[PDB]
């Protein structure tokens, strides 16, 4: 139930998603995962409920229902605070919010840094994000220096297509390596090329939105529905288990560590009983088989950023 990572921790391959979450459930949330066995959670400053998640593992912890060293908790280093000088602080607003004197793991959340301030978009009059002279080389270094300080004990990054995870493990002076690369991954979706690399060099790949991200806010009708795809409904129903559970249990058996998130207690749960059943091989590849080069995690506003991650083919 959990993966080796090259920094000799190992990472639980099931965790509970909270973008989108809203800050007066997913305390509740929170609490039910780790009372029903996640030990993994994925957060970030940017989802505005780091708190909120901070209160329900604190009050666990008080209850010893789980000790600190058993929970794997994940946040994410947002984009205008790529430069070196606001790094440290940004994680430890992060550290702060979540009442933990540790992450497990910090990510570059994603590789395109923006102007520091207030904003989480800033825009320029005719809308385009604004982005900032940071370059990834550097804010992987004060990465790095988090490690040195013991703030976090892994590093990584998440929505880097291969040539920026290159530019990192060729870094003149890399110090450590990234150790987790997140990114969309779904049948829709199914990154063979980014998971071939990505692995190649032993780093291991986080699957977010596995389900789809049905929930998220620019969602169009028009839009496919992995939930409500009758052939994966039916290689569900071959197993007994619900389209969730093959949706969460596909990538884990191609050595991912998956992410899905729910606020509903019953769905926390149902997400998490994904160990009593394997796919086929043939299943595996059917899966594979229904890519449609599908992304649904992006942003318009962004595409002239130098370090838009989503003009290489992968
Ligand atoms: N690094 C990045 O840039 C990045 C980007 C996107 C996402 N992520 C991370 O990955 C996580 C998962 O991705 P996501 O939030 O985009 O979406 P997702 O996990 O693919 O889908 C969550 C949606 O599915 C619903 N759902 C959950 N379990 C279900 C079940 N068993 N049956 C039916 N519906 C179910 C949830 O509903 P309820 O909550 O109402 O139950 C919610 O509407 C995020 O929360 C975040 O932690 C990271
Ligand atoms: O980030 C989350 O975890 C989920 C997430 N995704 N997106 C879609 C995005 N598309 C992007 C594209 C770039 C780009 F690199 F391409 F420029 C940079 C940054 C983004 S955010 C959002 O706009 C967002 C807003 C608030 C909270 C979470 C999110």
């Amino acid at each position: 139930s959990r993966i080796l990572l090259n920094n000799g921790a190992k990472m639980p391959i099931l965790g509970l998603g909270t973008w989108k979450s809203p800050p007066g459930q997913v305390t509740e949330a929170v609490k039910v995962a780790i009372d029903v066995g996640y030990r993994h959670i994925d957060c970030a400053h940017v989802y505005q409920n780091e708190n909120e998640v901070g209160v329900a593992i604190q009050e666990k912890l008080r209850e010893q229902v789980v000790k600190r060293e058993e929970l794997f908790i994940v946040s994410k280093l947002w984009c205008t605070y790529h430069e070196k000088g606001l790094v440290k602080g940004a994680c430890q607003k992060t550290l702060s919010d979540l009442k933990l004197d540790y992450l497990d793991l910090y990510l570059i959340h994603w590789p395109t840094g923006f102007k520091p301030g207030k904003e989480f978009f800033p825009l320029d009059e005719s809308g385009n994000v604004v982005p900032s002279d940071t370059n990834i080389l550097d804010t992987w270094a004060a990465m790095e220096e988090l490690v040195d300080e013991g703030l976090v004990k892994a590093i990584g990054i998440s929505n880097f297509n291969h040539l920026q995870v290159e530019m990192i493990l060729n870094k003149p002076g890399l110090k450590y390596k990234p150790a987790v690369n997140q990114i969309e991954c779904h049948p829709y979706l199914t990154q063979e090329k980014l998971i071939q690399y990505c692995q190649s060099k032993g780093i291991v790949v986080t699957a977010y939105s596995p389900l789809g991200s049905p929930d998220r806010p620019w969602a169009k009708p028009e839009d496919p529905s992995l939930l409500e795809d009758p052939r994966i409904k039916a290689i569900a129903a071959k197993h007994n288990k619900t389209t969730a559970q093959v949706l969460i249990r596909f990538p884990m058996q191609r050595n991912l560590v998956v992410i899905p998130k729910s606020v509903t207690p019953e769905r926390i749960a149902e997400n998490f009983k994904v160990f009593d059943f394997e796919l086929s091989s043939q299943d595996m590849t059917t899966l594979l088989s229904y890519n449609r080069n599908w992304r649904v995690c992006a942003l318009l506003s962004c595409t002239s950023h130098k370090d838009y991650p989503f003009h290489e083919e992968f």
